């Protein structure tokens, strides 16, 4: 029996409200969970909030709320943003969540009996912003927001603080030998491959341990405690990066109330087929994690997807610089699928680009309505297919077969891309195999073969509306809302939209009645800017 497909976003700091870049891992996520159900696979993904340390106890403190009300305030801020973006998340976890409290420290327990763990001092730097230990080779001097000089991060620009406390330190550098051996012996673990090469360059050079604890009082009491010593509490990064493992073993109930199996075998999700995060958080999951998880002997994940950063003035949008837009009001004015369909296909994982409304809405104009939704309304209009359904082809052209061929083809390319993972080139696949459609539709001119050659008609009907079919059932997992708005027009029957027994050509039965569109109905609306 397969492995569930197994894949998570990162947990989110609840230090302020989401944004486009939560929204976007969010998306990644959901559009591989989507192909995969589609494929006929077991599907579980995740995404959650993280809830613990000194950068979320700081936020609650600005605002004048306790921890508590203030974590679950703006959790209930990331779920609903969610919904809100018709995500189809199979768990969402909170660290707050007694099940992971408890599941944190039976690691913490496990990470101690290997002997992986010694009481010592770190004596470095610290980015609170980012919880994030720094060397003396990653700092400069800079300055902060009032103009006063000051030590900032080289990962990102933020105030570092001197921190001198006792600490619980992991042996990370007793790891380098066996990380840099499975870096090796697995290509492909993360992607794209030039972060996989600054990890393998970063290892190379030597890895220093990694404090795992802080005294609670430098966390404001709001971080899980070191078992067996209350005096400390757990990291908050080692806390967070666990939550994958809480969400393999997590089993949710009728009433909502979650157990923990005591093993991953039996709900069979466990490891990651994809990680995905943002580069900010590349070193945590590329190095630490795998760490935690060969001292905790468990499974490593198969792949980390580390992708770039969304940028106002191409400067990161960040909750901790207030330069960002209201995602889901964006997703409103523009359309929430012609905004999943931008930031998937204008995107590639290794960019960092501006998030431009011009850019989107040529793509929604230019893409979305006039190829796709174009094809749609030729596909169903009463004057080309005056019966309303599938029409029985007749005998093939070499044209045809050609098209024919492309579409054939197109499940080999998308499923590749969509597995490896790649989405924006599943994509643009996708869109190269509509635009021949689309071509093939007006070479054949179907409103001129009306009650004049009603066998060719069928034929270019017949080859165009499985076509379209195709196409739309691989765009279900970035458009699931457009993309069943289309099978609904086709009447495409619901067994026929998923299975890999549909992806080739020749699926739908003639004679199958279509629902068709309304008179000035059309699946995108066009925009103009100002
Ligand atoms: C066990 S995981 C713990 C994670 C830790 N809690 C944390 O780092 O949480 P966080 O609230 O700072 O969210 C950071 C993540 O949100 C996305 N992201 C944020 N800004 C983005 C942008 N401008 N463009 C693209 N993606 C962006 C991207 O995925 C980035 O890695
Ligand atoms: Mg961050
Ligand atoms: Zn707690």
């Amino acid at each position: 029996k397969q492995k569930v497909f197994f894949a998570t976003t990162p947990i989110y700091y609840v230090n302020a409200s989401p944004h486009i870049g939560h929204v976007y891992s969010t998306l990644i996520v959901d559009v591989l969970g989507r192909y995969h159900r589609v494929k006929g696979e077991e599907v579980f993904v995740m995404t959650g909030t993280d809830e613990h340390g000194q950068k979320v106890a700081e936020a609650a403190a600005k605002q004048g709320v306790s921890p508590m009300d203030f974590t679950t305030s703006v959790s209930s801020e990331f779920k609903q943003c969610f919904q809100e973006m018709n995500y189809d998340m199979n768990y969402f976890i909170r660290t707050t969540n007694p099940t992971h409290e408890k599941l944190v420290q039976d690691i913490w327990k496990k990470l101690a009996a290997k002997g992986d763990i010694y009481l010592g001092k770190y004596e470095g730097w610290y980015s609170v912003s980012d919880e994030s230990f720094l060397t003396a080779q990653n700092v400069a001097d800079g300055v902060d927001r009032d103009g006063k000089p000051c030590k900032v991060s080289l990962e990102s620009g933020h105030v570092v603080t001197w921190v001198e406390e006792e600490n619980y330190m992991f042996r990370l550098s007793a790891f380098r030998e066996r990380l840099l051996k499975y870096f090796h012996d697995h290509p492909n673990c993360i992607v794209p491959e030039f972060r996989r090469r600054e990890v393998i360059k970063t290892v190379e050079k030597g890895l220093f341990d990694l404090s795992i604890s802080r005294k609670r009082e430098s966390v404001m009491n709001w971080s899980i405690p070191v078992p067996g010593d209350e005096r400390h509490c757990i990291y908050v990064w080692l806390d967070a990066l666990f939550n994958y493992y809480t969400g393999a073993l997590t089993r949710v109930a009728t009433d909502g109330t979650e157990t923990l199996d005591e093993d991953h075998h039996a709900l069979n999700r466990w490891p990651a087929d994809v990680h995905v995060v943002g580069k900010d958080i590349l070193k945590f999951h590329a190095i630490y994690w795998p760490a935690f998880l060969m001292s905790a002997e468990l499974p490593l994940p198969e792949r980390l997807v580390s992708h770039g950063w969304w940028t106002k003035d191409h400067k990161k949008i960040s909750k901790s610089l207030g330069n960002a837009f209201d995602p889901v009001e964006k997703a409103k004015e523009f359309g929430i699928d012609a905004l999943k369909y931008f930031l998937m296909r204008e995107s590639n994982f290794q960019d960092d680009g501006d998030y431009s409304d011009k850019n989107m809405v040529a793509r929604l104009n230019g893409e979305l309505a006039d190829t796709l939704g174009n094809l749609v309304s030729r596909c169903v209009a009463p004057k080309i297919n005056v019966n309303g359904m599938w029409p029985e082809p007749a005998e093939y052209s070499e044209s045809d077969k050609t098209l024919i061929a492309s579409l054939n083809n197109l499940a080999g390319t998308v499923d590749h891309y969509y597995c490896l993972p790649d989405i924006q080139h599943a994509l643009i696949a996708i869109f190269d195999v509509l635009r021949s459609l689309n071509a093939y539709v007006t070479e054949n001119a179907p409103w001129k073969l009306v009650k004049m050659d009603t066998a060719r008609l069928g034929t270019v009907l017949y080859v165009t509306m499985e076509g379209l079919r195709i196409c739309t059932m691989f765009l279900q997992p970035v458009m699931p809302q457009k993309a069943k708005e289309i099978m609904d027009a086709l009447g495409v029957p619901e067994a026929a939209r998923v299975g890999m027994e549909n992806y080739l050509f020749g699926i739908v039965k003639p004679g199958t009645k279509i629902a068709g569109l309304a008179e000035g109905q059309v699946v995108f609306q066009k925009v103009t800017l100002p």
